[PDB]
């Protein structure tokens, strides 16, 4: 609970794996991972076991590097497919679109717009500004030391409604992904990483 | 094959059920259904067994009724969530966003933009213009007599790559959804429903 399995989200993110970020009681749980570790098998795992919309929380700075506009004049930009993908729709090609976003120097026109991966721009003060799943993704990758770009997909339960708190802890102990709630990483950034 | 289980796609669409439209050999298979019959259980079935991006092929006329703009200045408009949904993300609330698109007289500002359902505008000559899964959805609902708005979601195979032709016929005989290929409904509209 508040102390302190933040370290263990961190280390799962830096090893290329998934973290379950639970919106900290309303409530909603999202899988996340770094865009660096958006493998085919991490994207197919969202897409088979979470089943919401797979999106990509990213810093404004990366969004501006990619020249990504807000879709209209949750901070969704226009969508994107890396230009070597063909349909852009499989877990494998969504994964390569994600990983090509954190490529060391890539240019806006290596992505087609619209496409199949959905960047979401995080508020600059992260969860101490807006206590969204976009900003909890970005703030874990930034405290892991990773590029501020990730994936995040909401978990639905079996019948197509959002999976609730005990479903979620059960799923986390079943697939062995580390669990974190947004309220916890807020307390953590109040004391160890303030505004 | 070319003759003639078009009738059986039709009748599955008019009974509220799903049709598997196979891109007619390159190749890609999409579940579809009418927006009239976008129930929670039809959207969760895409979202658990097809797993691509669930989108909504629609006629330009409906898109203009909704005042939907092309997302940048596959014909994706800005996305949408019907305004009574809260997160808009569950199968149930994606389903109600879909069904509220075919409501008898609904107004653009009953949808938030951006959101979680993705209209795709069909070419006016349908698959005899552009031989997409957008235009095969629209043309089946229009030959079923239904409003020209549907859902359509690409099927991925178990490992996150697009499910190929014999996977698809196997899946169709396993869940008992009627199968149609785009080449077949082209021949059908050349002879029974030309431009």
């Amino acid at each position: 609970m508040e102390y302190r399995k933040i370290q263990e989200a961190l280390e799962a993110l830096q090893k290329g794996r998934l973290v379950l970020v639970i919106d900290d009681k309303d409530n909603e749980g999202d899988l996340i991972c770094s865009a660096q570790a958006a493998t085919t098998e991490n994207v197919n795992f969202m897409a088979t076991y979470a089943k919401g919309l797979i999106c990509m929380p990213m810093s404004e700075s990366l969004a501006n590097q990619l020249m990504l506009s807000p879709m209209v004049e949750t901070a969704f930009t226009v969508s994107i497919d890396y230009k070597e993908t063909t349909t852009g729709i499989s877990a494998e090609e969504r994964g390569l679109t994600a990983r090509m976003c954190v490529a060391e120097d890539i240019t806006p026109s290596d992505f087609r717009r619209p496409g199949h991966m959905f960047p979401l721009i995080a508020k600059k003060g992260g969860v101490l500004e807006r206590n969204g799943h976009t900003e909890a993704t970005v703030d874990l990758l930034k405290l892991a030391g990773l590029k501020e770009c990730g994936l995040c997909c909401e978990i639905m339960n079996h019948d197509g409604k959002m999976m609730r708190t005990d479903d979620l802890i059960q799923f986390s102990k079943k697939h062995n992904i580390p669990l974190i709630t947004i309220k916890e990483l807020q307390e953590y950034r109040k004391v160890y990483d303030q505004l």
